[PDB]
C-alpha cells in the first residue's frame, strides 16, 4: 500500500494541493483535476513575477480564494508544485464528492 500521500491533503486550517504546469497553452488548461495529480498549462512560464498572476487567479475564482489565503510552497520551478489553501470558502462540485458524510441524527 505504498500510497499514503494524496494529491489533496488537510491540515490543521487548511490544506495541501499538488499541481502540473505545463508552457505553451495561453490559458490555464484544466485537462482533468481529480487527486493524484492536477495538470494544467499556461504560456507563461513558473516566473513567480507573472506566473503567480494567472495562477492565483485561476485557482481563485475555483476556490474562490486569492493571495490572502494562496501561498505557493515548493516546486515553483516546473510541473510539480504545491500549495497550501489557507482557511478557504468553497470548491467545485467535483471536491463536493468527499463532502457527504451523513450527519448525525437523522432529521425528520
Amino acid at each position: 500500500m505504498d500510497g499514503v500521500m494524496s494529491a489533496v491533503t488537510v491540515n490543521d486550517d487548511g490544506l495541501v494541493l499538488r499541481l502540473y504546469i505545463q508552457p505553451k497553452a495561453s490559458r490555464d488548461s484544466i485537462v482533468g483535476l481529480h487527486g493524484d495529480e492536477v495538470k494544467v498549462a499556461i504560456t507563461a512560464p513558473p516566473v513567480d513575477g507573472q506566473a503567480n498572476s494567472h495562477l492565483v487567479k485561476f485557482l481563485g475564482k475555483q476556490f474562490r480564494v486569492a493571495k490572502s489565503q494562496v501561498v505557493i510552497e515548493k516546486g515553483e520551478l516546473g510541473r510539480h508544485k504545491q500549495i497550501k489553501i489557507i482557511n478557504p470558502q468553497q470548491i467545485p462540485p467535483e471536491v463536493a464528492a468527499l463532502i457527504n458524510l451523513e450527519h448525525h441524527h437523522h432529521h425528520h
